């Protein structure tokens, strides 16, 4: 489980080919000898599970991910290139604060930025996502887009508001994205629960 | 407490009779110096007590009358392997979602269907449990954390990673089986609040 | 942090009132070698900051922490006379075992026991909870109350049942516990969440 407080901007290193699936190097400022075997680290949004670690005695900092049918289908990786730069973030660990955001790496699909305006500093971004994630995009709430816990700003119809303040602008890939491009969606669990007990 | 990130494969090799319940010999490859009696183990996501201990590695569980009847349990003879997890230690990743080991009952796996290397299990839930059961939320089968990646009815499905099917007994399972369900508890929060509202 | 395994219980020896607060000398069956000054300690729930040890050649075993109005107003620290007995639990540490749930310390507020009926194994305690509480505590969710780790059983609007095993009510004050009592409640990780999400 995570926050959508993004820590690092990944890239991608190196992408080979699996069966039905992709095996990603991923470039990152985090300690390998701090991430072990079969950890989840949300890679803008998607939970993957590190499957190789640099040996013991290397300088450089990179873990493997595999991708597979779902994660690619669903979510913005079928388009990761070597030299893609991705969000990244670590596994809340017992003992830290849930916060008001929870995001777990399900991603449900995606919104495509429609349109980007400077606000001072700032940049507000218009993203449009599809009929079925627009009951959950609610005023005010919370919402993971690229693994990255946004406040919904506006919205109208199926289109809604994000405004990113400079400083997210340049810790993540939110600083980068330009209108037309694909940013991986995860709605509120609890919403989510919410939701699914409504239509009982 | 738990996360469904399964670390280790038990084989059960003991098993024997009480009074209305079974004592259970999993072999481990925990380190039995890790382990205190009275600690919880999730086994194929029932979190059992640890009643016995030992360079031999294994640990001792009793399952009980409510055990045996909601769960895989009642099944397991010598031989059985099962998914194991440590209960959370502070400052472990909680790299799944919060399990808490336990399990609301059984569902059924009705369809196997390989992705490559991956592998699509669709299964079927109780009625019962259905409303708990959302799409592209969370729920832990035999222990593992999964995501609900479409859901109909009782019926839904999810989708096993390789490194799972390796470290994890989801390796062996075909269709007919029964696995241990555990409902996410974030939904049944979400249920109490609707209750009261 | 804390996980609500109680280690021991302690007795308030003295209460003095402060400026803005109250201190409280509370007898232990801890090593006050193994307490530095700055400590934290749950008292009954209540996390709590060591302001005070034994001074040296002394052979006394006891603590000093001081209770301000969040404390004071929240918990049942307020009503903490001398004689009373109080649950105590040490924080833990990096890759220390969890062997109740994660309890904080931060106590929401006070929930009064209704009812107390032996069942053999385990005594259930049926308790009201605070209005505002109330719709997150919800069945299988864990609860501390008087910093104790209990699972809750059942809910009946704005009350709701724990079950106090046989050995818990030997090494905890629930043991002395009756219809009518204040006890410290805090709730879970995903109560609190949910709660926050709600307000
Ligand atoms: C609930 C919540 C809402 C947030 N909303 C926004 C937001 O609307 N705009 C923004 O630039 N940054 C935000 N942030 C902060 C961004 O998530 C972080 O600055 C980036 O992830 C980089 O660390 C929010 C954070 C939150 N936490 C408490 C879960
Ligand atoms: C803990 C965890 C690990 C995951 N690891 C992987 C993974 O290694 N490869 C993959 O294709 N998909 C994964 N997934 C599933 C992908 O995150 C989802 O298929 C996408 O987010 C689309 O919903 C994992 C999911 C997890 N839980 C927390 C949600
Ligand atoms: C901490 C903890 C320890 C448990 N130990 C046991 C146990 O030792 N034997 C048993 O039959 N059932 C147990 N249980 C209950 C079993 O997990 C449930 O009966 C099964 O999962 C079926 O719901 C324990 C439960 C616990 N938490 C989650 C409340
Ligand atoms: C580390 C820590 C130390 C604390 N020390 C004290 C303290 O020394 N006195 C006090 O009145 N309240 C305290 N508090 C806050 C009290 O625990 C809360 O006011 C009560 O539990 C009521 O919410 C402390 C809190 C702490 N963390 C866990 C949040």
């Amino acid at each position: 489980m995570f926050t959508g407080i993004i820590t690092d901007i990944g890239k991608v290193d190196r992408v080979k080919p699996l069966n039905e699936g992709v095996l990603l190097r991923i470039e990152t400022a985090y300690d390998p000898e701090t991430i072990e075997l079969g950890a989840s680290i949300a890679c803008s949004g998607v939970c993957l599970t590190v499957v190789a670690l640099p040996e013991k005695g290397s300088n450089a900092r990179w873990f493997e991910v595999e991708a597979w049918e779902e994660a690619l289908r669903l979510t913005t990786i079928s388009s990761w290139q070597s030299g893609r730069k991705i969000n990244l973030e670590r596994s809340l660990k017992l003992g830290d604060e849930m916060g008001g955001h929870l995001v777990f790496g399900h991603v449900d699909g995606q919104a495509e930025i429609v349109e980007r305006k400077d606000e001072g500093d700032a940049v507000r971004f218009t993203l449009r996502a599809p009929e079925e994630l627009a009951p959950f995009i609610a005023q005010k709430g919370s919402v993971a887009l690229d693994g990255t816990s946004l406040t919904v700003n506006g919205v109208n119809a199926n289109e809604f508001d994000v405004l990113l303040i400079r400083h997210s602008l340049e810790v993540t890939t939110w600083g980068e994205r330009k209108a037309g491009d694909k940013v991986n969606i995860e709605i509120d669990q609890l919403a989510r629960y919410a939701a699914r007990l409504a239509q009982y």
